[PDB]
């Protein structure tokens, strides 16, 4: 439910020398953010739950199961920006190696906005001191690197979480479990009183609703 | 039901210096109007809601319920809008910043002429002070990034309600939850009646329906 | 069942001066019409409703509801057709500001003969005082802000008849719904005992079937 | 099930100055006649039903039904035609006024073998009087607009058999109804007696069928 | 299961002059018959049918009815042949009037080498006398109108057998009738007693599968 | 289940005077041969019926229905071949006549190096007495009439198996049919008293598998 | 299960002279041994059977069966590299006829460096002695004849095992049909006392999980 | 579920004398190790299994099963990457013999600044020693040979670990198939004496949810 996002989501890359980390920061922070704080929204065990959490048992649960199951979207969607290399290109294109590892010099500033025009885009002014495939395909080659160095970082740590007890004992967790399924069947247990009882008045009401007319 | 409208939607963007605003403004208020109320009309328990409403318990419940499943329309349609980046291009065309982070000069009217025709179309006339590759992509960049700056705005105000009691007590949704299933309940229950009754008449007319002529 | 149509009915337009405003307001007002009174044959309880309402109770309802739920197929195809923008630039292409909002002048009959060439064909004359793209894309423009307009003043107006009591009252609807379901249950009331009847002589005229050669 | 051929099933328009008329109308009447008198012969209520209608009731039902549900082919055939346009293009493509609403004239005879030539094909001579484009575009106006006449013709002529009472009474429609569902009930009435005294002769020649090698 | 064939088996028309009424008139001719007795082949009332036919009731019974829904096949691949074009053209292209309805002349039997030469290839002479556009869709023409005249000649033809009484009446139907189920019937009538039978040395013969080294 | 194969499976024609005779005739033999053996290894009545059909009944059937579901194959997998034409132009290319139905002659030897190169590759030498369209088209002919000739000589001798009887008669397929469905039934037979007589010894060595340390 | 690899699994053809052996007859061997110890695997008959077999009845039974169904694999992954011809080509390119069947010659050790590199490949040097249309077409026809040829070495020889009785008796195949459904019965013969013995501590341990604070 | 992921997953190649190396050996190891320790997580038997393993039976069972079904996932995307060519051709481009098998020399350093850009990318500098076309499908050649050679001595490995007895005894092997079925057992054993004692407070406070108001 994460990389379809990227499917038509569509990139821009403003090539202008110092807003470049802004769009390139701004993609890479926020959807994990909303990703993040909108799964939370989903799961039904959210709302009473910070209700009395504020009045001074499970207070250590309930948070921390939330906390996992709807920590995997951000997770995923900040990895598959890394493999495909058009965030990073887009923000350090001012910082790679000219003279080596691309021959002459030019003026500072100038520089600069000619070196942050060589994204994607095709108004790169072009042959001095780079060709454009070149700066490509390396700061790609970089981040596809540093991309599967993060992913180690994290399915790794979730190899703790799930092999080690942080907060799964028997002191609220089973405790907590005798709050599973009491409400929904709260929800089946009054609607048959519920239901049953709108029959009392049901019959009484109708008495003009039988016939007469016909 | 809102992001498939907007795949064979066309857009128009009508390169005149003075209806811009019109046309950008027209198309990203209309549709979250008429989708509010379009999908609050669906909602069965409108009708005699608004009703007994007027003559002078529920009066704070079941108004607020339709206004939360029904306003889920007009934000994904306005968020839509703003990602895409052809609404706002289309509008504040005229005040990009020409003779910096684009040189030459002009005549001031006839340039509200001349960058008033720089969104998609083919009619640009072009060289002079901008390069118009340069212009959008730059305008869709403060889009974007205002953009998530919006819906970041509206799923944490999404956190707020579905986590917090502003009219979710047993003060009156107990009560209203007494109305839920009777009427559809008063369906099936006068209907038995009514078509059991129907069936009191039923043989009396079909007298001369049996057999005769057979 | 309505936009359906629109995709492979095709669209002429004829570049005649003076022919334009039949074919437009002719494909703009048939269909409706057409649609309307066609769908109001298919609901079943038309039939005997018009026979008895001209001998001179029910006689202000089970008209209104097939007025409603067969009226929302014009009011879409007519909807359609306006958001879309070739039915418009059809017929008002006559009247589009030459000199200003496009220079030069021309003979008053030829221009008429000229401008009324300017849809989309590409048998258009050319560059005098007008360019082709600048033309549309400014009527297509008018359309649809006057299209949105539109559905608004309707889908407001689908808001008073669902929420407001127009013949919605314990007059003749509930006596009206007494005669819901006894036609049909008429169906399979007489048809059990024609059916049975009928095995009646069937036996009768049966003897000779049973056998005596084989 | 009509328009379905309209897809494959291609057309000719033979540009020779004499037998357009021909093809023309020999494509807008057939397959009408063809169509309405072939659903009719799968209606299995035909059959004997002209049988008895030569000998000297139901006398004038149970033919105008068969009428009415077999008669909605070609009247579909014969409107996705003209609103097409290549089978009114075809024929009257003689008769457009040259020297109007099209300069220079021609001899008589040569003039017919010159405008037959200027349907969809492209062998037309060309230039003098008449370009292709303005020819074409113009006759397929008047095509459409004559097209949606008839429909309306059609549809509005179907609101009155649907809301009158032609043959609709209890003097035969009821008495027919007797022969509704006796027959297929003749189907299994006599096959559980055939297929039980077939079993009263099976036994009797399985004499030799039971064992005796094995 | 006729069009389908249609659609992969490719054609030929081999532009030879005197060969073209072989392979024309071979493709029409042959299909239909090895469609009828195949479709024959298949239903099962036939292997005994022809047993018992020879020896000197139902003789004129059982042998129309297969005659029918296996001449289904035949009638609708030899129509969608002519309404095509391409059987035809191949064939009597060697006698379109050439000085008329096409203008120099040249020797005869040279000429029947190049008018042969005019279907669908691309190898045709070329100028004199004829314009292959204008031959071919004349031809065409010719075939469609031959075409529809033909299925009115059938689908009408199938108005009397399906509407006449030919051999339909209770003189060997009835009595053929008697026939139909009383066969399968026997397939499960022997299959029970040769089942149940072959039970009877199951067990005599299984004295040995039961049990002794396990 | 033969087609099927003829589409991917690709046909090479090797353009050498003397091996097409190979090549040809290969292709037209062996998948015959082979398709036909193969469907009778798949029937299950075939393994224990060669078995003892060679110790010195039965002896004129169970071999005879073999050999007709089995039969199926290879004639549709040779019709196929004819009807398409690529394996009849790469056999008899090299005896076309040229001097007439095609001028100049040329020496023998060479002729056969040149005429041998004109299937459908684009190395053939070109100009000299044959136009590389007119060869084929020719022989393309000649296969289909040839090969539809083949399939009513088929078509019609599958007439006179399924309408006469060579094998069909209660000598020993009604004895034979004493065989069909024993063997299956002796599958589920002795299955019971196997599965049975296995729950035995069951529980015997079960008797650690209850329970101890648990 | 064997062809769909040769879809998407490319082939490389290292045009090397003295390489090209290895490439070509690597690819046509290593897969089947790999199906087929492989397809072996996976049967469940197979773990037990080898262990058993080293101690020192059914010693030449449940090996021969695996050895039957597991060998279906490799025959077809060999078969349908001959039809294709594209391993063949790649191998026997440096042994083709120059001189004849192909003019003029050339030194030795540099002819091999040309010759091997007439596979598919765009960089074959070209015109002396050979065109890269004749040499392929005439070793892919020496392949599917020599294909054909050995699927009819195998499609015949597996007419004698499954109509043979090579290892088909009742000498250990009835009494290993014996071991056939008493190990997955043991499955779940174990598995109900397993299941119910689990039940004995149950609710012994469960004691505190009863209730209590709740 | 790994070949999937090579189908989008891009590759970059980095041409660069000195980097390919880590580019080259970093996507060929981190998937694997990622994979494997991923699969591990999903298994639910992991979880306290490590957590009692450390505390000093089945001490050597219930990790071998866990890392047999769990290394299937690498073992197929580590072989898939080889039978490519594109992970071998990027880091071994530095090695090919350029004076032979591939003419005139250069400087040292320089030339691993050319070599080195020649594997798919199109910036290649051409002409000396080498043509790019000879270079690759001779190390995409050494990569399948070396490919195949690798899953022989996996699939081979994995036929005695299927076949010899590792840890498949009955030692804790039945031991821990006593672990099997009870935990979700307990599953549904506490949940219907925890769902049943729910209710015994249910009732209870449900008292003033029956009704009072209605
Ligand atoms: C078509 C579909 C496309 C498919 C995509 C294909 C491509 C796939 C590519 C890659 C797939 C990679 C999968 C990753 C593993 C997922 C599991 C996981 O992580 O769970 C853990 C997450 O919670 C944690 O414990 C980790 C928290 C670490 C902090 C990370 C900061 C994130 C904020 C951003 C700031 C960054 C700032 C720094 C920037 C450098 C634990 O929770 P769990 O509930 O126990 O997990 C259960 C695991 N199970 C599910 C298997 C049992
Ligand atoms: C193929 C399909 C395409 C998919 C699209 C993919 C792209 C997706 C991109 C983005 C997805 C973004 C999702 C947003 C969150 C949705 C939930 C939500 O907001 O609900 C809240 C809405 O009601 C409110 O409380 C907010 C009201 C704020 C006022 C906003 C003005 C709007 C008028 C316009 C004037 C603007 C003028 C100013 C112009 C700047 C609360 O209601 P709820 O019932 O409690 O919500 C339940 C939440 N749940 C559903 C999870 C439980
Ligand atoms: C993919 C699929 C493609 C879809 C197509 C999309 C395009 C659709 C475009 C258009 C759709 C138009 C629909 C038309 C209305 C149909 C109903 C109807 O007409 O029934 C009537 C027909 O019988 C009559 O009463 C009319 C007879 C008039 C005579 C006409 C001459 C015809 C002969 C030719 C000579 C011409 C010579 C003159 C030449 C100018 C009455 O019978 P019914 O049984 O009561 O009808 C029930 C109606 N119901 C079904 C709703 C209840
Ligand atoms: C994707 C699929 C493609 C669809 C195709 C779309 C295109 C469709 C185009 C057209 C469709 C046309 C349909 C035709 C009507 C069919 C019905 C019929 O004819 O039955 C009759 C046939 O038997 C006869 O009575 C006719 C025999 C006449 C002799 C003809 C010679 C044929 C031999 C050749 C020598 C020629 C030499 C002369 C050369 C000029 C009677 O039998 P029935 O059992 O009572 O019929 C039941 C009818 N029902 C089925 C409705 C109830
Ligand atoms: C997508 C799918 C593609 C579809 C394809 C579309 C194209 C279709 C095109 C054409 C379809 C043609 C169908 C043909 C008829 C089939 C029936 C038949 O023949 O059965 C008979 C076969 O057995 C025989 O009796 C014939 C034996 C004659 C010897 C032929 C030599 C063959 C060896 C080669 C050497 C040649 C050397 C000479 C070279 C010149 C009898 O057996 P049966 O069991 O009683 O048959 C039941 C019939 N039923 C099934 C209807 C009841
Ligand atoms: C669309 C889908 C695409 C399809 C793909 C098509 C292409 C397919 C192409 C090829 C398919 C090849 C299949 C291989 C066989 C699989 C089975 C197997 O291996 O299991 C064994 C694995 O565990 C072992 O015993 C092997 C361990 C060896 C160490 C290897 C190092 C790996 C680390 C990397 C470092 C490398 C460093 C060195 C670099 C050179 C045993 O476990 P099992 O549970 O008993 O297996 C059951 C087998 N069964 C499943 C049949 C019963």
């Amino acid at each position: 439910a994460s990389a379809q996002m990227y499917s038509a989501f569509d990139f821009n890359c403003p090539c202008l020398p110092g807003y470049n980390a802004a769009y390139s920061a701004g993609i890479l922070l926020a959807p994990p953010l909303v990703l993040f704080l909108l799964g939370l929204v989903m799961n039904n065990n959210v709302s009473m739950l910070a209700e009395e959490w504020k009045r001074p048992a499970v207070l250590r649960y309930m948070f921390c199961s939330m906390a996992q199951r709807a920590l995997i979207a951000p997770v995923v969607w900040v990895a598959v920006t890394l493999l495909d290399g058009k965030c990073f290109l887009c923000a350090f294109c001012t910082a790679v190696p000219v003279s080596a590892l691309g021959a002459p010099g030019l003026p500072a500033p100038e520089l600069a906005r000619l070196l942050a025009r060589v994204p994607c885009p095709e108004i790169y002014d072009g042959d001095w001191l780079l060709a454009r495939e070149v700066a490509v395909r390396y700061l790609r080659c970089i981040s596809q690197a540093l991309g599967w160095s993060f992913v180690l970082l994290t399915t790794l740590l979730a190899f703790v979480v799930r092999s080690v007890r942080p907060c799964f004992t028997q002191a609220a967790f089973l405790k907590s479990k005798y709050w599973s399924h009491y409400i929904d069947i709260e929800r089946k247990l009054f609607d048959e009183t519920c239901t049953e009882h709108a029959k009392a008045f049901a019959k009484v009401c109708i008495q003009q609703f039988f016939e007469a007319m016909n």
